[PDB]
């Protein structure tokens, strides 16, 4: 679909059998998302945005679904304030900025 | 242009007749550029991003261009890590999001 950004891109993802709403964010190299469980072991990770570093636990090959397009990688999780799917994750779905 | 997302979508932009470097950013409701010196008053603003909030400066009817397109908005200036174009400029440029 073509998204204009008259407002923030949000879209529903599936994760873990659940489903969730999360910022289309071409500024974001990683993939946040709000704290939850995760199968698999996780590695801890520190990500800086604006307002400074938090800290995260990393999991890798995790499984998500963007608007019914399947992608594979690495998620983050943490005490983001929103859910977001970063590059990693958006070009896997194909997703490119166009003007 | 279509920019893909497989590097950080960094573009050239020229604003008080300097050339500098900046983020696409579909995630961010604001623009925010390093400090630097703009003309006129400007207003106070606080803006909240990953790791909590930060301080900055709100300049209005700002003229930037942006690979080519020239805008004229709002831009914040403040201790961001890096130049962010976001959605009240993104859409003065006619940009989407495409997948
Ligand atoms: C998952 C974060 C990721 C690890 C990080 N990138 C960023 O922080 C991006 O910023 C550019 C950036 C790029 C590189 C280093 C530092 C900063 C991002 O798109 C922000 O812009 C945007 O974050 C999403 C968000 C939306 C609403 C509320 C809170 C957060 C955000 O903070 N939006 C604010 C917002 O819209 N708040 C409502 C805005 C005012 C900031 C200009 C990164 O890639 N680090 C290397």
């Amino acid at each position: 679909p073509q998204i204009t950004l008259w407002q923030r891109p949000l879209v529903t993802i599936k994760i873990g059998g659940q489903l969730k709403e999360a910022l289309l964010d071409t500024g974001a190299d990683d993939t946040v998302l709000e704290e939850m469980s995760l199968p698999g072991r996780w590695k801890p990770k520190m990500i800086g945005g604006i307002g400074g570093f938090i800290k995260v636990r990393q999991y890798d090959q995790i499984l998500i679904e963007i608007c019914g397009h399947k992608a594979i990688g690495t998620v983050l999780v943490g005490p983001t304030p929103v859910n977001i799917i970063g590059r990693n994750l958006l070009t896997q779905i194909g997703c490119t900025l166009n003007f």
